[PDB]
């Protein structure tokens, strides 16, 4: 006949994945939701003068806490499983709560108000309290991958910063803006990427580049800014 | 701004990668091709007589070996590395070599009887390799491989079945009618999570008409026993 | 800005919404189970002499009892909550589960050896499950016609495989029932006007059954045997 | 052999769902086209100066009344049925509709003139006479989903609003499609959209944003503002 | 600025586009209905011995004319607007239609000699409209229609014999096989260009091929 | 068999329909290569400035009178056999010469810069029937007239991005009041054809890109 | 500015990149009005009885020659340019050339042998054309032509062994069932790597069913022994 | 049954196909990195005064010259092996890599003279490779590759036209309009036959567009 074990360990191998599957749901969900709160925090960006920045920083900062809050109970519960089999559930969120790290970080925040400060991998897994895949360990963390995707998206949400930081009158942060973005693009160049999606998304920081070089060549164009 | 730390362990990352995979798809490759030639030599099957089987299956049996030896080296290889994060590269041709020691098996290889159904450990211990492994991650073979195997297997099966009413073998229709309703039994009665594998699983139903139409024309001219 | 109303009620939807999507997946998951252990147990028709049938029915008829347990508990869950919301989670399980049932009282079961050939109507349907049928005026749990029609289009198919299997085992008289069976339902179906193009082409589909039953019968009749 | 009772029922059912589908399809096609109707009063704005927008308003506001009559028929046809047997086949002209409306009171219309009202899900059922909302009953009401869809729809006619504006000289309603514009894409992020076609267009209100940010933007460097 | 009056032609085309329809459906939905009692009543034929085939023949020769009846209507409906813009709605019920004609007329129906193939213009003549309407824009029976049919009637023909040899006439698969044949023949002659209609009537050679078994099963038995 | 006349008529309808296919073809290649000219004198509007508008015109009008001579050919071929059997073989090119003259007029010709000819002032260019009902023959539908419009849409926003390059900022403001109120009119259509209906929202993107023109005008002060 | 030798050279290389083209279409055009000649002379072997099969291998033999004769033209063409570089647009001709002889030899034709295999040598050799060129450039067929036309083979020996039936002939299907089940075999051995090749090798599965219940079907009604 | 001879010869073309696709694999990865370096020096022009050029120009001519370092490794393993069977995997790098030499002479780099547009024989000199190579087959540079490099130069100079009116440098642009002037108009001089080539030179315009939109800014306020 067939040895009924090969229907029944299949059976509880899936009725375990169904459960494992169904907790990191809960987990991911929380995740994003706090993701979610933080990132409606830094759009106030949008709308705020470079002098209130420190009063919205600090509610950031808070927000990025509860999301490491979240992940630590998810560095539990992933480190029970293999990490391979169970990640791309996780690793889209853990970028996002990546991305809002730096975000905050960048507006002055998690000091270790200078504007912007680039969070190392090492520093992003510290406010996290995760490791980094900087080298190999078999556990839960966050990926360098992870870390250059939320970099990509920041750059996306520099432009968008640069553009209303002229109507708010500040003519200047775009110049710094311009000069993060700038960097970024040229080490996303030189990293030469072989994962084809990481590259494709990489090779889409040159359109916010040129965006933020003609916000800078505009402001220049009307004595806005003092460049050389 | 972006650290060399990420450039250096980028780099470094890259060069591991491209190695093993490099190695994994040597590996896979000669795998692919013991198990083409394990699977060409019992493809004879339909043209090769009841009582000319024991020359066939030692023929195939020394090609699973083959299989086998291959299978050990991608052990080693594999074993050094997370298991989730390469499995997908091997499993077919995993699932592929299992389905040819179970049809080696059935043909009377690795103990006479027609008929045998190997279970997930005597295909380990045939490939030397563990099964279903859980909370020990290295090269294992798996569930999931092994009844996709069985899946194949019945369609295999099916097309001898119908070779064999050529061939004037009248009872071999009726083992393969046995192993292919029991394995759609088997299947059905249990609802796998898994879409994909119960969409494979329904397709077994297909096989079971085909061999059950197979037993009834033998029927209708009293060629089997009732 | 938008009225934080907004946010309450749609976080308080989520919740509810995947709440009974969970309760009414593990019932349906629960009557899947008992559905396919009654399918299971019917597929032994197939190896079953007429003769042993009353035996076989009965343990049909306690399997289908189990399926109208669950079945009960879902009418208590899902009747507090709009039909036509949620009917698409459960309607197959009960078209699989009016299958069952039916299957039994063709083999002689739920009456009111056995006879051979029983139509159970949809009303006798729902009075073995304790469930409305064909509910017009009241937002309720209940079976629909068309879930009855479509188990009866898999009951032609499951006849025509019994009727192959009968004349495996010996049993030539049972084809001739099943050959009046499916062509009177065929001709019923075709007096039917469906206007859902699934529900006639499913119905459209009954005549390969049709002629494959009447091949049986022309393949008996041959041979002298009717 | 079937019974002929599940003929007879059959055949009723179907004469029932022709029916309904007749009725519904004739109810959703008038709505449509009152719709259509003040969807093409409201493309005026794009040519009209603020200070002849009194003179749009109401001549939209009456065709926004004219949506809310047909409407008030297929409510009573609807609420005849179940709810979630039929909500697909109106849901989109229902959305539409609303669309008019909070167009129309966006504009001043509907008051109790003020640019930039938002209308409350409550104050669209006034408007339309149905009730929204409806999580524990079965009848005809006005769903936030299709509310939420009408504005990330209102923010796509904004921009281009907003666009025309600085065509016609006026510098200061595209200030305030801005902040309303972005204080919309603000709630939608914020919320909890796990129905993905929603979260999908939520999402695709971020060009729009950016393109009245680019055009608050634009004046401001001109010295304009 | 748009012509006022390209919004009224609109409209009023759409509606009298929509007025056709519903007519034509409920038109095309009756003749579905009598097709299918004509078929359910021909159906009978394999459970009918061939002495009782008269009676039977009667029965569908009344369904016919229930057809006829609702086609006539049609024809009043149809002909009054373009024939090649609505023929799409009623093409394969016309043809169901004529097949159950045509297998009336097989049985011995509308002149017991078993095996008469009607032609396009007794099919016209039975359903009182013109057939093949070259220079006439009315409602027509067209020569792929009735070729379509006659595709159909084949398998019916094969599933007629096979009954046949189950209710003890070994004598009627002969006329069966003779019939399929020379039509096969016929077909094969034509040379059809189109793919639809060229494929329909190739696949008549399984249908050969399972009359010419029963006749083999037959004469393997000495029973022909 | 079945009926040599069956035979001997399908193969005269196929001589017949190729005859016609081909005769049909060669037309419509023919006013394709007038459409084409018309299309290429029209281009030149790209490269012309509006004083030297008049010429252009008269040329322009040229090309589409021999499009209509083709057409009359067209017209008396067509006519003889039914409209909706052949029609979708010319529709298309059909809708390219009534874009091509409905361009012409808005440059100024055929009078008695912005007209917009009546489906029934291109009928009288064509010297064909429009929106026929009740009649077979060739003729031009509101389908067709719509399509052309859609199309000719997107040929004046590439006008007003090129008069913007040529120096003309004033003849973007007539594009774009033009292609807003043709906009407005194709909304409030509610065409049912899913086809027309997709191709009248594609208009959003012209009326998009006149606008964005008009609106960059604006702010250089180039306008107002 | 861009330099005129670059213009020059430009035009140099269009105009004879396209009289290449020209030269190689209307010998491709040639090349395929042959083969469909001699496809239509093979066709009517489903209609043709084994005794009247050397007439039809005669009139076969005829065209696959008229065949090579164009290919003849098309080797010394294609061996003045790049194999490589133009290629692609001759390996469909060349692979149906290949079926027809292929097809022809197996009725018995180019020595009645009924399903001889040629050699891919063979196949050269009827051609005068080599075949697996390596470290050379000139025309010649490939493996990957000749193992498709295998598969083409197997697609048209399935349809011959049901019209073999259909016209009487028991004894042809069981031959044809030998030679593709041992073509599907070496299919499986050969492990083709290039995924188009294995996907229409693969592919062969179904034919090979389609004969092997042609003469299971032929078997049980004591037809073939 | 198949040849033996078949399973050797494709056994054997499997094995030196995949030893030639990872040798060709391993230095295209290099020279993509080295094209790479040499396009991250090339950026700082973007922040880098023409006044300290030559520092820059420099530091890229050794990038350059490190790429021609591994191109002739290559063109040492591509010319054993037929060119138009493996070119595909290589083409895009080289044409990367002349993009880069291009750049750099465009900076003062091989002979500051700025502007400079190498010809194909001059970047084949700096890469010691063939160029237009006809009748034989060897590794070699084509004219597709030299004109795509420059189609996307024309986009790295409308950003470095854009970047030198931020940094002070008015006169740069107005050389940069002229280059890209000149170059737009020799690709439409070419007529060039393959579409992706011929769209790929069309999209050119949008470039020549942004620099001319520079200068006529330059040139309003008195800069020019």
């Amino acid at each position: 006949l067939l040895d009924p074990s090969i229907f029944a360990s299949l059976e509880a191998k899936l009725e375990e994945e169904t459960q494992i599957r169904d907790t990191l749901s809960q987990l991911i969900q929380r995740l994003d939701r706090a993701v979610a709160t933080a990132q409606g925090l830094l759009s106030r960006v949008h709308s705020t003068p470079r002098s209130r920045y420190p009063q919205l920083v600090s509610q950031v900062e808070a927000a990025v806490k509860e999301e490491a809050a979240i992940i630590s109970e998810l560095d539990t519960v992933a480190s029970k499983h293999p990490y391979y089999k169970y990640n791309q559930r996780w690793t889209r969120s853990m970028q996002h709560a990546i991305g809002t790290a730096i975000y905050c970080a960048w507006l002055g925040g998690f000091p270790s108000a200078e504007i912007g400060r680039l969070l190392t991998l090492e520093e992003v897994g510290t406010i996290f309290s995760v490791p980094t895949n900087l080298k190999d360990r078999d556990a839960f963390h966050i990926t360098i991958e992870e870390y250059l995707l939320s970099l990509v998206d920041l750059t996306q949400d520099l432009s968008r910063l640069a553009t209303n930081s002229v109507t708010l009158g500040d003519f200047q942060l775009p110049l710094t803006i311009s000069a993060f973005v700038k960097d970024l693009f040229a080490g996303f160049q030189l990293l030469n990427l072989k994962n084809d999606i990481i590259r494709k998304r990489a090779d889409s920081v040159k359109y916010e580049v040129k965006r933020v070089e003609d916000i800078v060549y505009d402001l220049s164009l009307r004595g806005l800014i003092q460049r050389p």
